[PDB]
């Protein structure tokens, strides 16, 4: 019933890089759906207690949400796109696993995740 520590947003031993890939996943996919009218209960990590929600972290193993994934981008945590794509899918899918279809906030996810798989359709070729 209590909440874990947070997913990892620094490490100053990972390595890092700066790229227009991930520069897209900031400016475009993640401000898309950070702006969008569903965007607040996926905008930080789910609060277990605060939500009386008290099997949600004996279910979901690898918990992620766009608060922890702002932060990573903003703190250039990442060294490749696919490693930032995996996080957002990663947060679709364990809504997705906890909740039942048709559920209010599997219907928030079903369209941030369109959203999504529009933009990451639209990823810039490499530099
Ligand atoms: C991502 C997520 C969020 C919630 N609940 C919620 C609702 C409003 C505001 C904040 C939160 C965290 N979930 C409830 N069950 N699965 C859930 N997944």
């Amino acid at each position: 019933s209590m909440n874990p520590p947070p997913p990892e947003t620094s490490n100053p031993n990972k390595p890092k890089r700066q790229t227009n890939q991930l520069q897209y996943l900031l400016r475009v996919v993640l401000k898309t759906l950070w702006k969008h009218q569903f965007a607040w209960p996926f905008q930080q990590p789910v609060d277990a207690v605060k939500l009386n929600l008290p099997d949600y972290y004996k279910i979901i193993k690898t918990p992620m949400d766009m608060g922890t994934i702002k932060k990573r981008l903003e703190n250039n945590y990442y060294w490749n796109a696919q490693e930032c794509i995996q996080d957002f899918n990663t947060m679709f899918t364990n809504c997705y696993i906890y909740n039942k279809p048709g559920d209010d906030i599997v219907l928030m996810a079903e369209a941030l995740e369109k959203l999504f798989l529009q933009k990451i359709n639209e990823l810039p070729t490499e530099e």
